[PDB]
């Protein structure tokens, strides 16, 4: 059986998401994207790799937390070099990969990126119930679960196919934190932003210490540039930055080596 | 004009809430208690202070955040040294301080204390998605909103009565983050519970510099021991301790000095 490692990756529709996602896809891995609507990932439905790797997209609103956990199926293209655009139907995040697979190939999730976030440009007082509701369904909330649905699916795939050790990367979760999360840059319009991303970091660092011994890798990155305009100009022009290249490599940094 | 300081404690039915209210009473000011329930404010209001001191209980159930924020009334009762619990029913936060004051004295809330929390003992894996919206709606989105609708009234006292200024503590929000939120500590089991302590910390970090400037003060509190059990064992003897009182007191700390 030959085994193929593929990465789930949020927020990859555009901006760091999709950067991650043509790293990883140069590198060898199959990718399953999520963009929040039809009409998005549509839209990056229309990248020269190995006859066996395969693309394809899902539209999850993270807003809908936690309703999209309960849905039937989700609306999904595949996507593919010189071939129009494929229409699907996936009943779990999981569903394209056991389409992939034939009696001589096995597709399975090895990797998930959490990319996807909502920003926040308005004083804490200044923010509406929704907005924040908004803010930590989407980086925070989705994220979690998403993680977690994935850890099942990761632990469930290493007992079954025991092989895949020492001839694999371990199952490994990235998060998508923000140098907002702590320290020095304490930025206004930001309060919640912030606040999700320091929920998400944190999350994450105690996850890691319960998944290191069941050899689940739970890792962490922590950029910061390109907002603004979010009071807040006074201290984003008083105090380094971040390429999506730059993460983008990271990430494969972290699960290659 | 006699204005008299008033503050809300969430949380304050028993444990830290508890030691930081008979404080603040200790130390002069009227206090606004808030439960999750109409039995357990019943519990607390079965203590001798000036005259002019009060002292009442709100029912919110922190779990049905964003809903709570719509309730017309809320039930709440007025208690007493040596007189029965007095049932109340209370249009706003603030109403109690409408009632308590007459043509000489002016009761106004200067001081929040979020201090309501719901913990955690189970592995990421192994917590529903309810239990997460739970710990979330508890220990994060409901203080954000307490802290708005506070923030709001605070601003607005300030611009109708601006002799405070001066004679009085500025207007202040104190939030109870935990040791957890950061750092060594890392803790199977609280993975959640800690990232919304983490979000707490760091929203109250940004807060202060969007309300320093505004002449409102926002400080957190970081406390860590009495959980367990929460793998975890480990951890928590491997690696310091908090009393309630000693909490109180820095609470009183912050406010007046
Ligand atoms: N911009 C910066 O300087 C920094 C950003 N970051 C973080 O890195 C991450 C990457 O985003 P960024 O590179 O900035 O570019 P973008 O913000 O332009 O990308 C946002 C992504 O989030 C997805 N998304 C938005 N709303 C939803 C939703 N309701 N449900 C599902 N998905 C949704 C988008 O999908 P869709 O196309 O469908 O809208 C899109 O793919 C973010 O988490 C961000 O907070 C960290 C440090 C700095
Ligand atoms: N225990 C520890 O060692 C440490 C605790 N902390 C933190 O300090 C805080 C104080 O709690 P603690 O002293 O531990 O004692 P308790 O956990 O026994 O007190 C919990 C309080 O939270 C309120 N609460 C629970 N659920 C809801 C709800 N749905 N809506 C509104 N209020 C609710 C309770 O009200 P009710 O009586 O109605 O249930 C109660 O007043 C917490 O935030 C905690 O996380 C920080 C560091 C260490």
């Amino acid at each position: 059986m030959h085994y193929l490692p593929v990465a789930i990756v949020t927020g990859a529709t555009r901006g760091i998401g999709k950067a991650i996602c043509q790293k990883l896809f140069q590198k060898g891995l199959s990718c399953i994207i999520l963009g929040s609507t039809k009409e998005s990932i549509e839209r990056t439905a229309i990248q020269s790799g190995l006859s066996y790797q395969r693309q394809c997209a899902i539209a999850i609103d993270f807003k809908k937390w936690p309703h999209w956990l309960d849905y039937e199926s989700y609306d999904g293209i595949e996507y593919f070099k010189d071939r129009p655009p494929l229409k699907q139907k996936y009943s779990t995040l999981f569903d394209p990969c056991n389409k992939w697979s034939n009696n001589e190939r096995r597709y399975y999730v090895n990797l998930l990126i959490n990319c996807a976030g909502l920003t926040q440009e308005s004083l804490s007082v200044r923010t509406t119930a929704s907005q924040i509701q908004d803010i930590m369904n989407v980086n925070f909330m989705s994220p979690v679960t998403m993680t977690n649905i994935c850890i099942k699916y990761m632990m469930k795939s290493q007992r079954r196919w025991p092989e895949l050790s020492g001839q694999s990367a371990r199952p490994t979760i990235v998060n998508i934190s923000s140098i907002l999360h702590s320290g020095k840059m304490k930025v206004p319009g930001t309060s919640v932003y912030s606040a999700s991303k320091a929920a998400l970091s944190r999350f994450t660092e105690v996850l890691a210490a319960e998944m290191e011994p069941r050899n689940i890798r739970c890792f962490t990155i922590s950029p910061g540039l390109v907002q603004n305009l979010p009071a807040k100009e006074m201290l984003e022009r008083t105090i380094g930055t971040s390429a999506p290249a730059e993460i983008a490599e990271e990430v494969w940094s972290l699960y290659s080596r």
